[PDB]
């Protein structure tokens, strides 16, 4: 019980963490566009590496890659931040909804594994 409720905190928190580096890059790569402000690029890009040196310290948590693979292949794509008309552009805007939807996907897949540990013991 001890155990299985350390390793539930701590891998819960990190899929909450995840999904804040997410939001963060987001929104820092949204107001670099919108405010054309170049002290953020430094800022979104400290974001996306957070957000991917969670991802390496999570793998192992799910049964098999394939959620990582999705989300390392968004991150890869991801490096460069480009604008129009003050937003994000069009192939940006659309791989910013395919990395949060692979981050929504990672989340729920890693909740659904932490909260099933010890589900068929004894209560």
């Amino acid at each position: 019980a001890a155990l299985v409720n350390r390793t539930t905190l701590i891998d819960a928190r990190r899929s909450e963490a995840m999904t804040n580096a997410a939001l963060e890059m987001e929104r820092s790569y949204r107001q670099y566009c919108v405010l054309d402000d170049p002290t953020l690029a430094k800022v979104y890009q400290s974001q996306r590496k957070r957000y991917s040196e969670m991802l390496d310290a999570h793998a192992g948590v799910l049964p098999d890659d394939k959620l990582y693979q999705a989300l390392r292949q968004d991150l890869n794509n991801l490096a460069q931040l480009q604008c129009n008309n003050s937003g994000p552009d069009a192939a940006a805007a659309a791989r910013l909804e395919a990395f949060a939807s692979a981050n929504t996907e990672m989340v729920q897949a890693t909740r659904t594994v932490v909260f099933s540990r010890g589900q068929q013991l004894q209560r």
